[PDB]
């Protein structure tokens, strides 16, 4: 399969991240893509290509315009206000609050933010557009008839909802790709989020869309970021009822239990009638991944890929989470390999 | 007027405050109570006494039990979790999120938090409790017949809502005082929040209660903390319909304008028929406040006090905001002076 990757991801290099009550160097760092790209290259998938330029039409079909407009200038406004640090939200529209949008930059960032553990820094916007571009190109390859393709996206995007950034995500790539596929002739598309964390952004974007089915395998939100979405009972709403399938799982879940979930989701997706599947690939489910509590081993990522591919429909793998350890590349490369069959 | 002050306020001495993307020394620090207490004693208000011991019965009538339970052990669980910095929420139940409560510390701290600019530190709970004692005691004084009293509360509490902390607040001292007055025999009590910021926590606690009226004057939320509550449109709900009155004002607002809103707020308080008024006093409205944009002069506080006292009903002044310059002590004493007549 072809690999779409943009060097512009490096433009996203924030120096701080709120964690454990401290500002530390962001976990979703640049070296992540370097290794992923290297591990997959040696896996035989060395047909890497840069993405082409794209407008904002596709993304404007899945994200709020005010939200996008906010991102493009957030940093400039932030620095203009005179802040010495990076842009980090402090106040949030939580329970029983007004729906109005603040005019001030300090209020807007909070309004368009679901988690303070992510900071907007110089380049973030341009970086996000490029990662989005990789997703669009990957989607185009599926639309052209390619059986599979991998968009090495960075920054990731499954936590970016309709009008909010966080969880290290700004533009929901997986969602723009799903939208792209539709725009190219698909009537029904499915998104499968295997990343450790619930793809709360993706869920929100398609909760009321009946043309897209969302399935996510993640850690019980009762005790894992994002904490406020991902419960089994969230099955959709209104025009999108029945189109969301969450599979929350407790600590120590092994592939035995995890794989059963994968099986069930694939069933619901098949019953949904998806013409293709956008795979939100996050390899943070690895037993040796710092911020995660599932017990998956590297071999399992080969099973994961093969299994999803066995669906018989075209697949577009989109990069999401997975950090720290040097096995990230290997694990990602194994999912691609399993997909290759 | 009697002055209630506890030394255990010093127990609250956080080391960090997320401001402008950096963790800086908290604005609401111990040096505040020291200055205020010294200024009021120097203005004659030297009959200072420590609060008596009080249970949780009163506070449990304005705050959620779950929330209170959370605060008491928040710091213990945070350190026991392994985090290095202070307890700061990173994830927030924002738009379209589940109403479910997380089980881990990371999830609960966000669930019960409306702003990340406030961290839970060791001793915070005990401090918050003493501060609450000072309000209760001050309340009993009003119930005993005193026409005025001053509860030098710290930490402050007007930003603490039913089940969430923030804005340097954890327990809504003013709210507890109001409840106290009603438990002592009152049937209709009003709370006047002159603090620069909106009393989002207070408004939230009595929003659906008809026995309490809430009037607040504050920097327009469209561009001032907390940003998500305080618009004129917010007048109450259900059983509390019509019992909330917000008076938001723009940048550089001088007393010549601020005072006009005070006269109207007082007028609505009279129409409400309040038997007494708990005045949430924040002096951050001062023209020199490091984080507010109002242009009130030290002398105005004397006018403010005299005007509020002219209400004719008993007044309980509960300390809230006011930062930076030492004039905070002067400004606070000028209100007690204007109230004392
Ligand atoms: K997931
Ligand atoms: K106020
Ligand atoms: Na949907
Ligand atoms: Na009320
Ligand atoms: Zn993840
Ligand atoms: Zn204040």
């Amino acid at each position: 399969m072809r690999v779409i990757f943009s060097e512009d991801h490096k433009l996203r290099n924030a120096k701080t991240e709120l964690y454990g009550g401290e500002l530390v160097p962001p976990f979703e760092a640049p070296f992540r893509a370097e290794w992923i790209l290297a591990a997959v290259k040696e896996a035989g998938f060395d047909d890497v290509v840069a993405p082409a330029r794209h407008g904002l039409e596709t993304v404007l079909k899945v994200h709020d315009a005010g939200y996008l407009n906010f991102l493009e200038t957030a940093w400039d406004r932030w620095k203009a206000a005179g802040y010495k640090g990076e842009a980090i939200a402090t106040s949030f529209p939580v329970r029983r609050t007004s729906p109005r949008i603040p005019t001030d930059i300090e209020g807007q960032i909070g309004y368009y933010c679901n988690a303070a553990e992510t900071a907007i820094s110089p380049g973030t916007w341009e970086a996000a557009l490029s990662s989005m571009a990789s997703a669009i190109d990957g989607a185009d390859l599926i639309a052209a008839g390619h059986k599979a393709a991998f968009s090495l996206c960075r920054p990731p995007g499954h936590a970016a909802g309709i009008d909010m950034f966080g969880g290290y995500c700004f533009i929901n790539n997986a969602a723009v790709a799903a939208q792209r596929l539709l725009d190219k002739g698909a009537k029904k598309i499915a998104i499968l989020d295997v990343d450790f964390h619930h793809g709360n952004g993706t869920q929100d974007i398609f909760y009321e869309r009946g043309d897209v089915f969302f399935a996510s395998l993640h850690g019980d939100p009762a005790e894992a970021f994002p904490h406020f979405l991902g419960y089994a009972e969230e099955t959709g709403k209104g025009a999108g009822a029945g189109t969301t399938a969450n599979y929350p799982m407790g600590r120590g879940t092994p592939y035995s239990v995890w794989g059963e979930a994968l099986t069930d989701s694939l069933k619901r997706i098949a019953a949904f009638g998806a013409e293709a599947i956008v795979v939100s690939l996050g390899v943070d489910t690895f037993e040796q991944d710092p911020i995660s509590f599932f017990k998956l081993t590297s071999p399992d990522y080969i099973t994961m890929g093969r299994t999803i591919a066995a669906s018989g429909v075209p697949l577009l793998v989109v990069m999401e989470g997975g950090y720290g350890v040097p096995e990230i590349g290997l694990n990602v490369a194994n999912v691609l390999k399993g997909v290759a069959g």
